[PDB]
């Protein structure tokens, strides 16, 4: 027990990438999120007890997207900060 916001940051700001990328990488490259919304995210929810939900989160979302490989034939599914609401939709802190 002894998780500090720089911890987090470190890894929730590298593992976005690898991580996202191999759990998903099974299927074809299919996700292009961006900076911004991993911070964005996060910042709304900020809910959780460890990382491990964090990446939790951030994964849900992004094969959640993977899940709408059913599109229509984008390949690589973008997370700007916008698409990050369409995904995850809905929040719990309001302004």
């Amino acid at each position: 027990a002894g998780y500090t916001e720089i911890e987090k940051l470190e890894i929730v700001k590298d593992h976005l990438l690898p991580k996202q990328i191999k759990e998903h990488g099974l299927k074809k490259s299919n996700l292009q999120l961006r900076d911004q919304a991993i911070l964005d995210i996060i910042r709304y929810y900020t809910r959780e007890a460890g990382v491990r939900s964090l990446e939790r989160q951030l994964a849900a979302i992004c094969r959640k997207a993977a899940k709408a490989i059913v599109a229509e034939e984008r390949k690589r599914i973008t997370v700007t900060e916008k698409n990050l609401q369409d995904f995850i939709g809905k929040r719990i802190f309001r302004y």
